[PDB]
């Protein structure tokens, strides 16, 4: 089966009966909850449908809370919507108002103070484009250079302009709280610019007495300028291509993507590639050739996971989008699971041992590679390498199974907390023998460690035949 | 400035005044003429607009005549158009009729004879999908499984069906004739399945007493089965992804693409990657992130040329599409012009010599690599390798400059037919000195051959300082 | 201290009291007992002085019994020694006689029968060369073409003439018996021509109910023609350059040597390079520059062991010879322990596991690599790879320690037969902690296997800190 | 046939009739003239016999004048030779004496002034070793610690003790003058310690108005400490292993040798490996297995040339020594001519062009590589790479043919100074076609340059069929 993992975003198109279920059945590995949209009741109901379907199918399904971050927006228009046509003069004010066609508010209150004649304003990820002509007191006077519909609270971007704003807004703090309490497995922060941003997220987590892995969304120049530091301070990264391709020139994105994936894999952190991978499937039952290409190349780049946004959240073919993404990933992997080699020899015990384990399993035509992990790390150091062999993570911490739902190639098995390595290995035999797929005599390579139940204690590789007396 | 070449398709959106001119000024290297649409007067007028703009700007612009081939189609409906909704029963007959919703003709007369219950019919390249239920004499009874509008003479595709049909129809023969006489520099044949197909194209060329390079369009499984033989019998190949992605499962296309490009480069034949690279720019001023990726990755794959179809032929942003494709290609090449290495060491004299010439130029920080060529071959054996240095082809055959407009990284200079290599070299100095770019003292590496004016006599490499007495 | 092993041959110059002891103290790893020379009493006495010195110093010292095989020889001269000068006529007879300058016996009784005028006779490995002029009844009449001293029972070689003679003579069978019962650790067979030769040696071993590893000496073309098969049927090989350099053109020996060493290492069998490595030290206190080169280059070739013959057996500087060979080996290893890479990736479980163990140890700056071995194999699969880390074999079978005395870079530790791997590892800690070299906290990488005490069960690698509770 | 070059030293054993001739006929490429020994009349006579035999056979033979340098020596004994046995007390005096067993003069007059108890004195390159016990006035009182024969004017070495002595003595200056005027092609300087030493040799050359290439003999640690700078300031280097193996521990010589050869080849300077390569052939008709190895491994190291010293100069088998060295070199090359790759990509025009020329010739199965050279450089940059193809240097300077006698794999052809490259190529065809061996139609690859007759102008490669009109 498929190795590369699939992240799906939930929304109106996944709300009806049995749709969340059918997505899990079709292969969804992580469900994204977008806190830019919806009320807490919608998110509750959806969280529940994921848990049910996960538990009922037996498939792991992580739940990802995506926080809006310091997204700058327009306010409200008197009609709810207007049309901004090429050639029109429009004012965007930091003063309060119900907007109209001619004059509308924004949420960023430093706009008149930070925007200068010449600056470009892109709306809703680039559809509508303005150029700033002047700042008159509170108003930024602009000319529509590319026309289109604008509506209430649509997002805007000021490329190159330096935005001042806290990494977490008060809204994000409340959403993070709601999300932690409700049980989500991972958290994504929009618009990260600094490694220190993760500290503020942890500050909230600790007040509430609950940490989960934090994903840095990459969609700002500052973030790419600090890519290594952010990859190291955060637990995963998402190449967030939508905003990234307006905050940076869109022509720079393909290579940023590839550098971000390599850097994640060098440091054994998960990476998700997001946004418009199958955009046209919002309206159509089959994607474009660009889209099919984009997906396959994301796999070849070495992405742990690929994401669907409006394709599943608001589109007309949520299911077909997931199956389609899965067919493409599988076509590529059947040919080869190879990923770009690492540019360093492993130095950490867990890295070196997981790298050796891979060598061993492949060179002996082993039936699976198995690694025990308490925090996920030992598995992530193997996953990053890619291998055509099954990679089965074993753990006694349930949440790690959900967290590893976004790690390449990896199936997770929950087992009791064992106090010996012999016991870890008996647990492997038991879990595997319940599967039609494995039988006595099957050769596997097991990575484990003592002291048991200690993160990072990983220190042994054992070649084992299932059921046989060789331990 | 850009190395990878851009092919644009002409149609209604480029008929408007001085649009062809603006495309050449924006970077168009080859103009595609699609004989599936338009009358001979349209194609004449457009050919002329290209010649004018080429000659007036000083930019080379090849003209590519694209022949429809044995394209299967529906006939005509009494209303001109209908809606085929999921659930409905439709008959496709090999008998003649003015169609209706329920019953419409097809041009493939073996359809009732070659279709079995269960076969799939994709219409309009997949915006309508039917399954064959039964054959009653002349009629193929189907059920619409995916619904949409159909109109007069829309194309259909019957995946996996073994189609019997001549490589050239009588229409293609008359179009090929019209095109050869009108002066086109290259010819593309749709739906190639065999290396023998090129023989029929040559048969017409020879009757008319005019040969040009023949591009095999790859959009059939039979073509991929025979990829090597077709690459070797034809002068170029085009990865024709639109039809390829219905004739093959769409998920298989990305890897076919990459192996087709490799195979072209191994044998020093041009390759064009075509179709939906920037599809959404038909409606929008900026492409999707999948589209930007698809373009960048076409460059990294090693493609000589990338193509725009409806993006320039019928869309709202023909210019912006070209500029946008050019910005993306340039972003990638600035990082590196590196292409996947060849999987053999060059054996032919011209290959070995062009490979050495590159070694020399790069190792000595030469300003340019310069190669004399009568048919283009010597230059194509260098182009395929990629290099960050300018690659300047020199020739005395005008048509070769146009033919090399689709070869990677290559600019061509026409000069008189010389009777010595010393003379070839004097001509280099003279042509180059008229350029703001070059100056006396500039070191360049020149490939040439004696006997002069004989294809494949290439046998000399000279490291030369422009204007200096070192020959 | 030194990794490459040193084999010394015992004889008259090592018979004095505690010279055997001083050789062990100077570095001797294997003592060669040459059954071409000496009484059973001499070999007994010397075997015992080796056991004593080994047990008294604590250093491992293998004892290698070298069987003469089908060696052709001269008989006795009335003076004991003579000079055969260029130009002289000499008779070598198969009749028994008082030998003199003019006429001397030989042991090969088919000589007069199988010699043709023109056959060449090389004496004492080529210090004297004769050509056969005629056969008169029992005498082969020759002319000295290259002159030199000859003595009693010196060997002869008849190149090209294919000799008829059993692989083991009746004398070799009795010597093999005497040697097995006396306790020797290894057996060498001179003049091997076939892989089936090892079966005859085993036939004797099995009659007597005691096997030891059999070294094939390579000094016939038939042996080089069958190198791979012999390396696989025998347990070790010796490049026996003395006879090899007359049976083959001497100019072909250096490359045969190198191929034979590579072949041994590919199949994890020990290889010794023998004869004239420091020949001049028979008479002189310091070797030639050729000799010092020949030793260094034997190390770089990848030899497990280098041997001294007359340098220790009959010469004036047995001790200095050993120290000198050791200084040279050490100078080379201090630079690098690199050996030519193997031309295949490991496939046997023990090969794959030992190769991984090396990777792990080096990458984690381990203090040693430790491997449990019952037959030696697991350790030989690591030794062959070379590594700058100590390679410590653990075993419960004493004779294995002596057998591994000829395996590169390897020290052995005897410990009790354990019934678990935990127990094997406790034994590592205990053995090592007694030593100045190791202390608690020291990182080591241990290879072991279950089921315990089973040859080839090797199946685990454990990264262990000495004395700490991580098992 | 043989690529590696063979240097022979002339002396008493080559004064015998027609011996110089027979050496040239057997393969000698360079004749070494050792100014440590002989009258100017002997060196004249021998120079002449080399010129004659070179001109009579048609074979190139360089003449190398070897300057004694600051060599410290014993004086004369009143038998001409004595035996210094372990345990004896010996005096070495800086004063005048009747020289005997007990007391002998030395040439180094600072010896009593520079010697401390404990200093070691090695004689005749180490075949007698003494330790200094005291200095009494003019005498250095010693104890023979390693015994052996000593004779008149044997050299001595004082390791660690820093000797004061001019790089060129008065004698060397006169010998250098005599040698330049007599016509020698190259000069070797003994005991080089500094790159500035070559300046002093040039200073003499320039006074006399004639330069030849200077070989730095490497036999002091100071020279190895400065290896790169010396290889760059001098035109060639000789690994002078005799003195180097007493001035350094002999165990360190083999690795110095290999590093010195690599360093020579990186900078396109010739390297000779000298001394005791086949030492035993002084007395014996066949060498040891160490010796045969030492020669083979010198070839594999990448030595341009190997040298014989006493093997030809004073020994009993000068001819057989040369033939034997040639057999061994050929045996190795028949297997492969490969040399250790260079650790840099070529940057100099001539390096890059010669490296390309090699690529081209081998990839096209050319019959030869031909390079024009005025100073030899262009040919040395190719030779260093090794190739199995004939490498034929062309030049208009006769002395260059003799100089290139010690460059690997290289045969030279003298031709007129030409005014064009077309002309250089006509001359190739003419010179080659006079040979039975070459024939019209043969493909060859020629390296040449304009402006003509200018060192370093090398700037073209031409692939040429002999006799055909392709230029
Ligand atoms: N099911 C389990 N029972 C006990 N310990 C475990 C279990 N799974 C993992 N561990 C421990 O967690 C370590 C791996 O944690 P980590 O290095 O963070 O991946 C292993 O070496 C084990 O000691
Ligand atoms: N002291 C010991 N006690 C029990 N088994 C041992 C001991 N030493 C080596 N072995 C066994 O020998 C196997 C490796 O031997 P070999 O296949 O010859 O390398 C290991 O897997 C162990 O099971
Ligand atoms: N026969 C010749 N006539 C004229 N020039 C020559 C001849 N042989 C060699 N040369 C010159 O020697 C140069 C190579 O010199 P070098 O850089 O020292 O190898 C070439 O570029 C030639 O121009
Ligand atoms: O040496 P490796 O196993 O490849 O680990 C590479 C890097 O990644 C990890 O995430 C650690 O945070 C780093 O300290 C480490 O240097
Ligand atoms: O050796 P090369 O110059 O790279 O040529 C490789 C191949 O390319 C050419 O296109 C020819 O079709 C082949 O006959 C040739 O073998
Ligand atoms: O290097 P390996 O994969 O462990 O193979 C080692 C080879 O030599 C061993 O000594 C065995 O005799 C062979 O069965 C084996 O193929
Ligand atoms: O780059 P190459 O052609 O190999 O030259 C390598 C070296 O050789 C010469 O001896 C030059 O003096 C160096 O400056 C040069 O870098
Ligand atoms: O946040 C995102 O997904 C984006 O901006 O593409
Ligand atoms: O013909 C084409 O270009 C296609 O179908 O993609
Ligand atoms: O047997 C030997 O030792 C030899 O031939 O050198
Ligand atoms: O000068 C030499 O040749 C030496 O010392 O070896
Ligand atoms: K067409
Ligand atoms: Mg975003
Ligand atoms: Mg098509
Ligand atoms: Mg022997
Ligand atoms: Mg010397």
């Amino acid at each position: 089966t498929r190795r590369g993992k699939i992240v799906c975003t939930l929304g109106p198109a996944t709300q009806r009966d049995d749709l969340v279920r059918a997505l899990v059945e079709a292969g969804m590995d992580v469900a994204r909850m977008n806190f830019s949209h919806g009320d807490y009741d919608d998110h509750k109901v959806a969280y529940e449908r994921v848990r049910v379907a996960s538990d009922a199918t037996g498939r792991a399904v992580g739940v990802l809370a995506d926080l809006q971050g310091p997204k700058i927006r327009l306010g409200r228009f008197a009609s709810g919507a207007t049309h901004w046509a090429e050639g029109e003069t429009v004012r965007i004010t930091v003063g309060a108002c119900e907007g109209s066609h001619d004059r509308v508010s924004t949420t960023y209150k430093r706009l008149a103070q930070d925007a200068v004649a010449g600056d470009r304003v892109l709306v809703d990820d680039g559809k509508v484009a303005l150029v700033v002509d002047a700042v008159e007191g509170d108003d930024v006077v602009c000319t529509v250079v590319e026309g289109g519909p604008v509506s209430d609270n649509k997002g805007i971007s000021l490329p190159g302009m330096n935005v001042t704003a806290p990494a977490l807004s008060e809204k994000d703090i409340e959403d993070l709280t709601f999300a932690l309490n409700l049980g989500v497995d991972m958290v994504a922060l929009s618009f990260v610019r600094s490694p220190a941003d993760v500290e503020l997220v942890h500050e909230v987590m600790d007040r509430i007495g609950r940490r989960v892995p934090v994903i840095a969304k990459l969609e700002k120049p500052e973030a790419i300028d600090n890519l290594e530091a952010i990859v190291l301070a955060f637990d995963a990264v998402m190449v967030a291509r939508g905003d990234l391709g307006v905050e940076l020139p869109l022509e720079e994105v393909p290579l940023v993507q590839k550098r971000a994936i390599q850097m994640a894999r060098e440091n054994a952190k998960p990476v998700i590639v997001a946004t418009q991978m199958l955009d046209s499937m919002i309206e159509n039952s089959r994607p474009t050739r660009a889209e099919a290409s984009d997906v396959a190349n994301a796999v070849l780049d070495g992405a742990d996971a690929l994401m669907l946004s409006g394709e599943t959240s608001v589109g007309k073919y949520p299911l077909a989008a997931v199956r389609t993404m899965s067919r493409i990933i599988c076509a590529v992997e059947e040919n080869s699971t190879a990923a770009p080699p690492l540019t360093h020899i492993p130095r950490t015990k867990r890295g070196v041992i997981s790298y050796a384990a891979r060598d061993i399993g492949e060179r002996l035509d082993a039936k699976a590679l198995v690694a025990f992990t308490q925090s996920g790390d030992t598995v992530r150091r193997l996953a990053r390498l890619h291998t055509p062999l099954p990679l089965l993570a074993f753990t006694a911490w349930p949440e790690v199974r959900s967290q590893l739902a976004m790690t390449w190639g990896t199936e997770t098995f929950i087992v009791p907390k064992m106090q010996s390595t012999d016991g870890m290995i008996r647990q492997v035999d038991k879990s595997l023998l319940e599967l039609a797929r494995y039988k006595r005599g099957d050769l596997v390579v097991i990575v484990a460690g003592a002291p048991p139940g200690t993160v990072g204690s990983t220190n042994l590789i054992h070649v084992h035949r299932i059921g046989e007396d060789d331990v």
